[PDB]
């Protein structure tokens, strides 16, 4: 279930850049940082599509079950559905903004297959995605999959 | 000695002594001034990224980059290693390391998922353009020490 | 050695990047001028004189023996048309990876006129989407147009 | 390190290479000794135990990926079988090119009593005649014939 | 009758004859000398050298050879089985056993993977290679049962 | 810094540094030893054997060994030279050197006529097969540093 | 003409050889070997076969040409006439034991294409001609082609 996977990713980012913006260490040894995989005391978001209705909530389900069984609290969820995947980074680029957030979950499903002829809407779903992260400084993990 | 985490740490390396170098003093004049990197790291400030998936791997290149830095002249001291589970999540990694003025140059390690292999996949796409898109926009090397699987 | 200075580099790809390197300077100098007072339609094209222009070179190291010639040919075009060789500033690199960000370096300075590209790429005996190669042509493109100074583009396929 | 530990090495190239070397080193010991009585047909072969016998391995240093699991594959088919740790001499080479005359000096010793050659092989992308793979198995098997001393052939192809 | 073991050791019957008559002193002339062997085995000690590979099909090739040497006169006390795990060891073993003086012919057995190579097979080159440096140096006959898959 | 020239200097200093370790005094037991050359190439002498076809190339190429034997520690007053004029007869030349006492390794550098390509050619076999022998029979590393066109 | 070549082949290899025998050099630089162009008081052999007349006659007369132009002395070439392609080995290695000699050049023309299902009868030539050069320190010069 990509779901709970791409929840997990988020929660040890959240950890991790936590701990970058804190104090450093003393020296004298190798300095290395690492995300740990305790959700308490984390705020989340959740942007999900409303295509192929029986498969997204199978992945919506995952999410908010890893958040909460990692040690989160239910109420530090706030979730966003939008009509189809193109108007996914839109949305989360609005989420994203809010300084109450500490990282941006993706949930949606793509279309064609595997071997298609190339395809215009699944390539600016990524690639925007990928833009907002950069530019806001904010992880956001990258849950869809292909039908 | 030939693992692709030595190849990526002399790079590193050489790039950050050229662009030392360049925003120095000028040459006399007289004759065509020719510009080129040493490969002495004495003084120089490096970050790490490496990612997760095929920890027996990944953990080799790793080993190999830290060695490359310290044979070279490097101070075992001067090394901050990040590491991510994926590689869809090394840019925005790579890009809060670069941003610090204390460090010299940045080096990215990971594998990626062979898919199917004639077609375009986007993670791997994604991951070489925003390594590339953060070192001309903050004028620092970033090196791209990825491989398949 | 001079077996290697008698052979002939007119015509390679490090040839035709400087010339057209040379002409596009003169061309923007042109334009940033004043404009012509009218009563026809005005043209506007570069000559090929390039006394007193400032060149850039950045040259990757891959392909010891490929890259030389083509390093050469660029020399040998800015001179054969009235450049000084002291008006070259030559960067080397480890790879193709690195050439944009060393371009953007050059070209952000105020006394150079046009920036050349020379480098290899390496062929996969299948025909795949490189990540690499695709990297560079987007890097040089975004330079250009945002410091609005041109950047010739002369790598090769092995 | 304890997750390249985890990972199974039995069966692989390296592990098919040292047993056989552990049958070949019985049966010589076996003919050299006195012949039987006689009154039936006499028939030959090598027990697997593996304990008090000498053993050398050479194996190139190129792809440092694959040759380590093979390397590691051979040492604990001698161990699991009886053997000893402290009785191993292993000798690192830059390439497969030199493989057959380093092997040709630890055979020579009277200390050893088989041979193990571990390495890999690149394999271009068309099939032609590869001029280096050849020479490694005709050294080996010269060697093998003038010393009268078992080696085996334990490479593979990329 | 339709094995190549069965055929293997007929030729290795007559060549071993065949070396006995030349060593005689020749004739005294008045016609054209012609030297022969024949199919007789009594008194002759031979060897088998067979590998194990592909166990299903060579064990048919050692039973043709053993049946004829019996068929045409041999003795079965008089010959040597010898087993190897494959074939790449075939010529060493072999070696071994025509140096002792009590053996007047060495017969070899084994199969080769199939024979659609693209030019060349590195293995099976060195196998008959072996066996045939071996015999002109030895000067005894080594005969060749290796069949290809 | 990366020619094939560079690359057989290195193995021919390794592979003399580690003949010179095994014939020495053995280790005192009680685990497994391991041997390997190290990359100092002090109080060692060398021999090149290199053709004449494309002067260009193989100037090159012979340029680059002589730069990495004498920047790993090498003495250039400790290079013998010998050129010749097609791949057909480089092993007999080295051959010559081998065979003198004062010589640790040879270094044989060369560029063949690449012609028909999918089939065999005999100078190419007999160049590398030459080589092989030479260095089995004589006891000592010969280093094959050659291309192709 | 592969006969004017193989003679100049073979007649630096007898200076190149005669050099190397000799006293070394002074040290304080690197020792450089070379063999010049100049035949004179140098004895050579050659055995050239007997098929396609034509062609082999083109060849041996280039031979002999080489060798007196770069100022050889015409008394001092043996030549041996042998049946075919396959007694050239056998026949070189008589003429090459001979203490008077210093350099031998091999004349041929093989019968198939430079694109047959390979050919016993010239890897047997090739292959022996350079084992006779090794093993008795030899120049022996390769001036075969194909038909």
């Amino acid at each position: 279930n990509k779901g709970w996977e791409a929840a997990l990713s988020a929660i040890e980012m959240a950890n991790l850049f936590k701990s970058l913006r804190g104090t450093g260490g003393s020296g004298s040894s190798m300095e290395i940082y690492e995300g740990k995989l305790t959700a308490e005391g984390l705020r989340f978001g959740i942007v999900a599509s409303r295509f192929n209705h029986a498969l997204v909530d199978r992945l919506v389900e995952g999410a908010i079950d890893s958040i909460v069984r990692h040690g989160g609290r239910e109420e530090d969820i706030t979730l966003v559905r939008v009509p189809g995947s193109w108007e996914i980074p839109v949305a989360a680029g609005e989420l994203a903004r809010k300084e109450d957030i500490d990282a941006v979950i993706a949930i949606g499903v793509l279309i064609r297959g595997c071997t298609p002829h190339f395809d215009y809407i699944a390539s600016e779903v990524s690639k925007g995605l990928a833009n907002l992260s950069l530019e806001l400084r904010k992880p956001i993990t990258f849950g869809v999959i292909t039908a």
